[PDB]
Parts: structure tokens; C-alpha cells; sequence
């Protein structure tokens, strides 16, 4: 049997990226509702890290890349990474 092997995408808190931009990232790249995006945004602000979604490895890599691309082009240092789920 092929067991599941999925990967969670994380964002890390920083003191520079605006809250509104994080909500945007979550809505756009992780299909979060405004409320759910706000929820995750606040969790990351308070606790340092949060889960954006869980995907197959290649899809997780794609989302991490899209977030970093978007963040840097918007002049924000937002860190996005992935880990085995
Ligand atoms: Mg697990």
C-alpha cells in the first residue's frame, strides 16, 4: 500500500510584512476565506508560525515559490517554507 506523503506549507512571522499582505497571501495562494485568512494571520503573529495548507510535495513547492515571488515583488521579506505533514 502507498501511504500518504503530504507536505504542509508554513509561513513564519516577521516584524516587517503587513498583516493585510499576509491575509492576501492566504486568500490568493491558499484559497482561504477572509475570516480563515485573518485567523491564520493572527495565529502566526502570536505564535511565530502557521499552517497554510497541505499538498503533495511538488504542489507544496509550487505554493512556497509563488508566495516568495509575490512577497519579494511586493517588497516584503515574508518567509514561506514546507515540512513533511
Ligand atoms: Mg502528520
Amino acid at each position: 500500500t502507498q501511504k500518504p506523503s503530504l507536505y504542509r506549507v508554513l509561513i513564519l512571522n516577521d516584524d516587517y510584512t503587513p498583516m493585510e499582505f499576509v491575509v492576501y497571501v492566504l486568500e490568493r495562494f491558499f484559497n482561504k476565506s477572509r475570516e480563515d485568512a485573518t485567523r491564520i494571520m493572527l495565529h502566526v503573529h502570536q505564535n511565530g508560525v502557521g499552517v497554510c495548507g497541505v499538498y503533495t510535495y511538488e504542489v507544496a513547492e509550487t505554493k512556497v515559490a509563488q508566495v516568495i515571488d509575490s512577497a519579494r515583488r511586493h517588497q516584503h521579506p515574508l518567509q514561506c517554507t514546507m515540512e513533511k505533514d
